[PDB]
């Protein structure tokens, strides 16, 4: 019935602002790979990616990343809105500053660091008001763009200088930190958390069902194991990923 | 040279002498031709000075390559503690010494404190 066509998955191959679709259909989505997409999620919010394609992913959901997912506000099982737009604007003097209570992880010199090696051939479209995650010395940053001179949005090139702030600012409360935990911190278990997120997906993702359908969800889950399995990790991997408000009650 | 404590034993007993007056300075060699001054007065050495009665490395022997373990252990969580500020990992901060009684296992806690300067605090069990 003319479907949104784009859900929320996990992702699998480690890369950020990478999208991937079901190898079955390219003329649905009309685009094949290495192209910008605009992807409408919620709180009128969209994002823009590089789209391939993955023969292990489900023609129904569209896997992606932590960090896109964040960015959009959409969560797992989720369903959005995909634009192919081949059309895609370089920028001018791309600006960042620092997020989030990160801090003290870089001295003298910030931006050669961090920004350089990740955005060095990357191609990577920034968009205003995102919030990027960077890997390095043992430690990860994410940053904020908050100004760029091309609007709304711009294809990172070698060819724009970098603006300079090295001043961190305090990120919107409502938007979640990437340094919690979720589902790629999760692994070694693998088809455990998969039973778990099926047992919990309904009464969490879809509380409002339960209301109006005359049936008992799982309300008692007994995660046991060996100590340092991660079960800890689990339930506010499940907790954060759900949305579900997470609550530790110590044994001791 | 002037100003410091060197200690000597004897008489089962180790006792630390301060050099307060030299007639050369900074510093000079002693040499056999040198007479001493005789005071027979102990003076009170300052406080931030650490007594050298205090156990160390060298008062615990007989374990060698544990209280290496040990040192290695506690190195960069206490001897370069602003490190793990700028760095995300965690050191060690609970350690099971075990063995049988008379061991030295407090000696060690002891001296692993006084060398790397952290404030060693005593629960005794009881
Ligand atoms: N399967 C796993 N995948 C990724 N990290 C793990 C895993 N298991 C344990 N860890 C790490 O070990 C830490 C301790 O495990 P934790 O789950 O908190 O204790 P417990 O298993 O008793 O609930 C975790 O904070 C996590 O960082
Ligand atoms: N390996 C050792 N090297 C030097 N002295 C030791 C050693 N082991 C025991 N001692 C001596 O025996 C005393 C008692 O041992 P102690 O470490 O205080 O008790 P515990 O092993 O129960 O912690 C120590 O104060 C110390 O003088």
């Amino acid at each position: 019935n003319r479907p949104n066509r784009l859900i929320v998955d996990e992702a699998i191959n480690e890369d950020n602002s990478v999208v991937s679709l079901s190898q079955p259909k390219m003329d649905e989505l009309q685009l094949f790979r290495g192209d910008t997409v605009l992807l409408k999620g919620k709180k009128r919010r969209e994002a823009v990616c590089i789209v391939l394609s993955d023969d292990t992913c489900s023609d129904e959901k569209i896997r992606m990343n932590r960090v896109v997912r964040n960015n959009l506000r959409v969560r797992l099982g989720d369903v959005i809105s995909i634009q192919p737009c081949p059309d895609v604007k370089y920028g001018k003097r791309i600006h960042v500053l620092p997020i989030d209570d990160t801090v003290e992880g870089i001295t003298g010199n910030l931006f050669e660091v961090y920004l350089k090696p990740y955005f060095l051939e990357a191609y990577r479209p920034i968009r205003k008001g995102d919030i990027f995650l960077v890997r390095g010395g043992m430690r990860a940053v994410e940053f904020k763009v908050v100004e760029t001179d091309p609007s709304p949005y711009c294809i990172v090139a070698p060819d724009t200088v970098i603006h300079c702030e090295g001043e961190p600012i305090k990120r919107e409360d409502e938007e979640e930190s990437l340094n919690e935990v979720g589902y790629d911190d999760i692994g070694g278990c693998r088809k455990q958390l998969a039973q778990i997120k099926e047992m919990v997906e309904l009464p969490l993702r879809h509380p409002a069902l339960f209301k109006a359908i005359g049936v008992k969800p799982p309300r008692g889950i007994l995660l046991y194991g060996p100590p340092g399995t991660g079960k800890t990790l689990i339930a506010r991997a499940v907790a954060n990923e759900t949305g579900a408000f997470f609550f530790l009650i110590n044994g001791p």
